[PDB]
């Protein structure tokens, strides 16, 4: 909650182009501190109606039980995760999700936040690898802004997080 | 284009993480302005090596001929481009690379200026589709930052230039 800290990431994330969202784990509910103007496009809600909150509204029923397996794993363990989601937005549409969490500040035994970075599937026509690696490669600009990933490491770190991402959605669109 | 508005893009270039170089449209030679530090790293030179140069200092014989022509075609109609290009660092070492063209600034079919972003290609592993993707996402969130690219097209730009720089590494690698 260091002030420098917090306001260094909400400036990135109110210029990205990208969705973001970041999550305090002070708090074992994990309330949602920062959602930025592509999130709120992306679900359909209000900085209001999500701020302060889990970001578990999202989903609906129980149709992500191995993912929430694993981000409860990944969360608890610090460590960085890739997984598709099915959501709802705000109005009821249902949308996939590709949901990148990356754990930011603090130690690596215990990090301060957590950012979350939303990938849409199915609206990239026949390109859906490409365009998941390009949300990818957007993302890690924003972790080397907000310092998470190194100057020195930024192109290994991109590679990873688009190779990652173009895996999941090769195993998603070929599950159905 | 304004002092104000060059220096804007200059802080972009010098803390992007992907290599960026800006070539002055303004005199037929075309001469690079413009050479961030992965740029420099990736071609083995130093700013005062190169800037006020041609590009094509890279390049060597009659190679590229093909994507030459193409390049020759978007500068002058001030369109988008993506092509492969076999470059050479300053040591001679040969290299293959993705080169993202974007025109900045000016009027549409006249830019002010030439944005280049290179992608080193055969240094990904086996995911090279995938790295030049993500090349493509980072060097979108650039563009988005120089003002290049509108707000409401960003997305889109992103999507298209990740399945451009694909489709040409998976070109690339069927030679
Ligand atoms: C930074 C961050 C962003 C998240 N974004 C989403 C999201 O966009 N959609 C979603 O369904 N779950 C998202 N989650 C996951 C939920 O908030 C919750 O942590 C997860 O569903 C674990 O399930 P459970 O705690 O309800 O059992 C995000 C979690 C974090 C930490
Ligand atoms: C912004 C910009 C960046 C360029 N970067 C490269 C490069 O990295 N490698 C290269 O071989 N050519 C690059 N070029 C291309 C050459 O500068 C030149 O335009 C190209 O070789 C075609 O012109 P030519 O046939 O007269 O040489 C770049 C051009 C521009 C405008
Ligand atoms: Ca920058």
């Amino acid at each position: 909650m260091d002030q420098k800290q917090f306001e260094k990431i909400r400036a990135v994330f109110d210029r990205s182009g990208v969705a973001l969202t970041l999550v305090d784990m002070s708090l074992p509910e994990q309330p949602l501190v920062l959602a930025n103007p592509p999130f709120l496009r992306m679900t359909g809600y209000t900085e209001d109606e999500i701020l302060g909150f889990n970001c578990r509204f999202l989903q609906r029923g129980d149709e992500n039980a191995q993912a929430r397996a694993d981000i409860r794993d990944a969360l608890k363990e610090g460590r960085e995760l890739q997984v598709v989601l099915r959501n709802y937005r705000k109005n009821g549409e249902p949308f996939d999700n590709l949901l990148f969490l990356h754990p930011v500040g603090g130690r690596p035994d215990a990090p301060d936040y957590f950012l979350g970075s939303q990938f849409e599937l199915g609206r990239s026509g026949n390109s859906e690898e490409a365009a998941a690696a390009g949300h990818a490669g957007a993302l890690t600009g924003e972790l080397a802004r907000i310092g998470t990933v190194a100057a020195r490491l930024e192109m290994d770190q991109r590679r990873h997080l688009a190779q990652a991402a173009a895996a999941l959605v090769r195993a998603w669109e070929r599950r159905g």
